[PDB]
């Protein structure tokens, strides 16, 4: 347990996925400059996600190795995981679909996931783990309940990060539940219920103090603090992320949460790129943005973290797909674009070149 900072006096374990995806990439990039900060990027940490449920074993590789690293170093590593496999998943869109459905033994099949996860976390004790929790889902339930998908998976929602949470927690897990962005859940009619609901969620899952708080932007490209209004947000008092913690961290304390938060800036670098504030698919243009740090603008923030990894994919672009989503056919979207969670070339040399602050050599 602790009261105080998790990320506080500890390395973070690079990703071994991302890092093979970026040397890969760099290989491929003509320009020696861009190559060169390309290759930088694999020393930036981000997060692990567990998408797909033949990846949790890879979990149990990732602690073994991170174990291995703190035994010969003396250095206490920090697993940066994220929780993404609810069933009937991103209701409101068709680009992250989904392996397990609520008609065919769904939920079930999630607690099983879930009990995989706990069962590589049990095999390796000895490193600190910080997850995100299942980002756009709970979400979902403030403002798209007039999407068939999300009344009919409500329920399983909540269920499934509760036990997510009650699993995790037992083992000394820290998470932080996504709670959207400011474009999203920072509108000032959507705070309360949102504060309401998480709060909620906090109780159910039994108040530990490994439920550390929220997640924000993630797989998103706001601006933690804009230096100057992106007009995408006209009309929402909350246009940045801090002004959106700001706002929703005194009414989660009231709610019966004080909650921390992270806060994703993989993607952040370059504002001013949307027509639509509501568009997220591959957003064309976007740089690698402010990078990880524990310095942060409020007392509410743990962290600035990079939980997407830029340069795999938002959804695809292909209107002949099943999981073809119309967000991925936008005029703001970088065109052609490969199926969500795979590597996007193109995107990444964008990513590389626009990064703000410029990556160096």
């Amino acid at each position: 347990p602790s009261t105080g900072n998790p990320f506080e006096g500890y390395d973070i374990y690079l990703s071994p996925y991302y890092a093979e995806e970026v040397e890969a990439a760099a290989a491929m990039i003509d320009d020696p400059v861009l190559k060169a900060k390309a290759l930088k990027v694999k020393e930036i940490p981000t997060f692990i996600w567990f998408d797909v449920v033949r990846k949790t074993p890879d979990l149990g590789r990732y602690l073994a190795d991170a174990t291995a690293i703190q035994q010969r170093t003396g250095r206490k590593q920090l697993v940066q995981i994220v929780v993404y496999d609810l069933p009937d998943r991103a209701c409101a869109a068709a680009a992250s679909n989904g392996e397990f459905s609520l008609a065919d033994g769904g939920m079930e099949k999630y607690k099983d996931y879930v009990d995989r996860l706990a069962s590589e976390i049990r095999k390796y004790p000895d490193v600190r783990i910080v997850a995100v929790i299942e980002p756009d889902s709970l979400a979902n339930m403030v403002t798209n309940m007039n999407v068939a998908k999300c009344r009919g998976a409500e329920a399983a929602y909540k269920e499934g990060v509760i036990y997510a949470l009650r699993q995790l927690s037992a083992l000394g897990v820290y998470s932080y539940v996504d709670a959207g962005h400011a474009g999203w859940l920072g509108w000032n009619a959507n705070l309360a219920p949102s504060a309401r609901l998480f709060a909620q969620i906090y109780k159910d899952a039994g108040r530990s103090a490994f439920i550390r708080g929220l997640a924000t932007n993630v797989s998103n490209y706001n601006a933690l603090s804009a230096t100057t209004r992106d007009p995408v947000t006209q009309g929402n008092d909350n246009y940045d992320e801090l002004r959106f913690i700001n706002a929703l961290a005194p009414l989660l304390r009231n709610e019966g949460w004080d909650a921390k938060f992270i806060v994703d800036q993989g993607r952040s670098g370059v504002q001013n790129i949307r027509q639509e504030w509501g568009n997220w698919c591959n957003v064309y243009g976007a740089g690698f943005g402010m990078r990880p740090t524990l310095n942060t603008p409020s007392s509410a923030i743990d962290a600035i973290v990079w939980i997407k990894p830029g340069g795999e994919a938002d959804g695809t672009s292909d209107t002949s797909a099943p999981r073809y989503d119309t967000h991925c056919g936008k005029s703001d979207s970088h065109k052609p674009a490969p199926e969500a969670g795979t590597w996007f070339q193109e995107y990444f040399v964008n990513l590389v070149k626009n990064a703000n602050p410029p990556l160096a050599a």
